[PDB]
C-alpha cells in the first residue's frame, strides 16, 4: 500500500529565471503523488545546479539543455556522476534576429553582413560604431555559445555582446523597437519574447555562415537544405543525481517518461509576462496544466508505480 517515496525529501533545483519554474513544479507534483516529500526549488546558476546535483545536495533539474549544457554537465561529473534519460522539452528554438523594416530595407539575411561597419552602425545604441546585441547573462549557456561564435565569424571589431540582465535588457529593447529603431538581440524558446516579437511581422532570423559552437569541432548546425541558424533544434532533459536514481526507481522511471509541449511552457510564460508572476499564480498554472492532462498526467505515474521498486 505504501507510496514508494513516503519520508524521502527531495530538492529540486532550476535558474533564477523564473519561467523555468513552471515544468520544474510540474514534476515536483508527480513526484509528490509518488509519495515523495517535495521542498521548494532552489533558483541558482545553472553550473552551482550541476555541482549540488553531483554532490546530493540537489535531487534533480528538469531544464538541462541539449546542447547549450554539455560542457557544463561533462565538467561536473558527466554520466558518472547524472542519470538522464529520455526527452522532458522536445522542439526547442534559439538565435539572433533583427527587425524585419531593416532586414527588409538593407537586403540582410546572414549575421556575416554586421562585417560591414555601415550595416553594424544601424544597431548601434551607444555610440562606439559597433552594433550592440542583447544577449546573456553570465553563466549562461548561450554565454558560451555567443563568445565563440562572434570570434568565429569575425565580428568582435563591429559587434558587441552586451551582458547583464537579459529579461531587463530586452525590455528596453521593445521599447526601442516600438519607437521605429533597428534592433538586434539573441532569443529561444519557449520564453516570453517571442509572444511580444514574431517572426515574420516584427523580426527575422537571421543565418549564420557556418557552424560553430565551443566544445565540439565537428558540430553541424546545418538545416537539410543548407540553412544554417548556427543552433539545432534543442532539447531539455530532467537530470538526477545518479545515486539517488538508482534508490528510487519509481522516480527514475518517471524522469525517463515526463514530456511536456514547449508550446504549452510557451503559452504559460506569455501569461506569467501579462502580469500573473507570482508563486501562487505558477502553482496554479501547473495545477490547471494536470486537470487539463488528466488521463496523462495520472498515466506517467501508474508507469512509475508499476517500476520494479
Ligand atoms: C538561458 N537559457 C535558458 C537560454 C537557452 C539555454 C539557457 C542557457 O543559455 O543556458
Amino acid at each position: 500500500a505504501d507510496l514508494p517515496g513516503k519520508g524521502i525529501t527531495v530538492n529540486p533545483v532550476q535558474s533564477t529565471i523564473t519561467e523555468e519554474t513552471f515544468q520544474t513544479l510540474l514534476v515536483s507534483r508527480a513526484l509528490e503523488k509518488l509519495g515523495y516529500t517535495v521542498n521548494k526549488p532552489s533558483e541558482v546558476d545553472y553550473n552551482v545546479g550541476y555541482t549540488s546535483l553531483a554532490s546530493g545536495d540537489a535531487t534533480f533539474t528538469a531544464v538541462n539543455w541539449t546542447p547549450l549544457h554539455d560542457n557544463m554537465y561533462e565538467a561536473a561529473g558527466g554520466d558518472k556522476k547524472f542519470y538522464r534519460e529520455g526527452v522532458f522539452v522536445n522542439g526547442a528554438a534559439q538565435g539572433y534576429l533583427i527587425d524585419k523594416k531593416t532586414a527588409d530595407q538593407y537586403k540582410i539575411t546572414n549575421i556575416a553582413q554586421l562585417k560591414d561597419p555601415k550595416i553594424a552602425k544601424l544597431f548601434d545604441t551607444n555610440g562606439d560604431g559597433k552594433a550592440d546585441l542583447t544577449g546573456c547573462n553570465p553563466g549562461w549557456g548561450c554565454e558560451g555559445a555567443i563568445n565563440h561564435q562572434l570570434a568565429a565569424y569575425e565580428l568582435t571589431n563591429t559587434v558587441t555582446h552586451n551582458q547583464g540582465n537579459y529579461a531587463a535588457m530586452m525590455a528596453d529593447t521593445i521599447s526601442r523597437y516600438k519607437e521605429g529603431k533597428p534592433v538586434f538581440y539573441y532569443t529561444w524558446t519557449p520564453y516570453w519574447v517571442s509572444n511580444e516579437l514574431k517572426p515574420g511581422k516584427d523580426v527575422v532570423w537571421l543565418q549564420v555562415p557556418f557552424s560553430a559552437l565551443p566544445g565540439d569541432k565537428n558540430a553541424d548546425t546545418k538545416l537539410p537544405n543548407g540553412a544554417n541558424y548556427g543552433f539545432p533544434v534543442s532539447t531539455m532533459h530532467i537530470v538526477a543525481n545518479k545515486a539517488w536514481a538508482e534508490k528510487n526507481p519509481a522516480a527514475a522511471k518517471l524522469f525517463a517518461i515526463m514530456q511536456l509541449p514547449v508550446a504549452d511552457i510557451n503559452a504559460q510564460n506569455a501569461i506569467m509576462h501579462d502580469g500573473k508572476a507570482s508563486e501562487g499564480d505558477i502553482q496554479g498554472h501547473v495545477d490547471g496544466w494536470i486537470k487539463a492532462h488528466q488521463q496523462q498526467f495520472d498515466g506517467w505515474v501508474n508507469e512509475a508505480l508499476a517500476a520494479q521498486k
